[PDB]
């Protein structure tokens, strides 16, 4: 009944022509990308999380929205949130949305991303957190679910220049609770070092530099919604235009 998988469990998601039958290969492509030796994947935190067994997985099968869709993903997210606090601080949930769509454009995958986040909100059993503004135009808005804010971003095969966000053939959602950044806040010595190290990785991996909405690298960032769906170029969305 649970669609929350550790690495060793992903193979039980599905086999052959059945729901999630495409998930084990998507899992393998993802791990190949994040564990690659040369050039290394730019986010060493993601690589370390994979190497240490701290990445969990789920999926959405768009052919079966009533049974393998947002209602099931809300259950998986609640289970993951418990895991994220019981285990180590730097855990990530990676959610593959498939089957893969040949030739999809990036704008289409971003639309599907925001639609899925909206559908998930309908299955939340907890009120919105009192410490996070509910207005998506507020500089400090963040997406919330099950009582706390998350960082959540979209990966897609349609990222051609921002190769770091091409994690395989499927739209992929990367969820983290905010304890993952504890100790690397933007004003901290370790936080500035973290951004330096990742951005140097991007300069050895991607065809385009760090996106401006990630900030200059010496402070924390507002309007985090724009980071969820980075464009493949240097365009900058209007701050009050979050699609939620
Ligand atoms: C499978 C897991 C992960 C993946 C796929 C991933 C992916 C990425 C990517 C693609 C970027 C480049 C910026 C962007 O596209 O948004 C990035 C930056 C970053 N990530 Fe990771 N990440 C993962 C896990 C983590 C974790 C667990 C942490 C916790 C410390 C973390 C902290 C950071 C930081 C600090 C940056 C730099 C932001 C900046 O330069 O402004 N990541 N990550
Ligand atoms: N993929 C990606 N950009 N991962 C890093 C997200 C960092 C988030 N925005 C965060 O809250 N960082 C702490 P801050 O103090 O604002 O830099």
């Amino acid at each position: 009944e649970s669609y929350l998988w550790r690495d060793s469990e992903v193979s039980r998601s599905g086999s052959g022509d059945e729901p999630f039958g495409w998930v084990p290969e998507a899992h393998s492509v993802f791990t190949e990308r994040i564990l690659a030796e040369e050039p290394p994947y730019p986010c060493y935190f993601g690589t370390q999380g994979q190497q240490r067994g701290n990445n969990s997985f789920s999926a959405v099968d768009t052919r079966y929205p009533d049974t393998h869709g947002p209602a099931a993903l809300a259950r998986s997210l609640r289970a993951y949130r418990q895991r994220a606090w019981q285990g180590p601080k730097r855990q990530t949930l990676i959610v593959f949305v498939g089957p893969a769509v040949p030739g999809a454009e990036l704008a289409d995958d971003h639309r599907r991303f925001w639609t899925l986040l909206d559908e998930l909100r309908a299955y939340d059993t907890e009120p919105w957190p009192a410490d996070v503004p509910a207005d998506p135009s507020d500089p400090r808005w963040q997406w919330c679910f099950d009582g706390e804010p998350w960082f959540i971003f979209a990966a897609s095969p349609a990222y051609k220049d921002r190769r770091s966000r091409d994690l395989g053939p499927c739209l992929t959602l990367v969820f983290q609770v905010r304890r993952v950044f504890e100790g690397i806040g933007g004003s901290t010595v370790a936080g500035k070092a973290a951004k330096r190290r990742v951005r140097e990785g991007l300069a050895r991996y991607d065809r385009i530099g760090p996106h401006p909405t990630l900030g200059d690298g010496d402070t924390s960032t507002d309007f985090k919604w724009r980071q969820y769906t980075l464009p493949d170029d240097d365009s900058v969305a209007a701050p009050d235009a979050c699609p939620v």
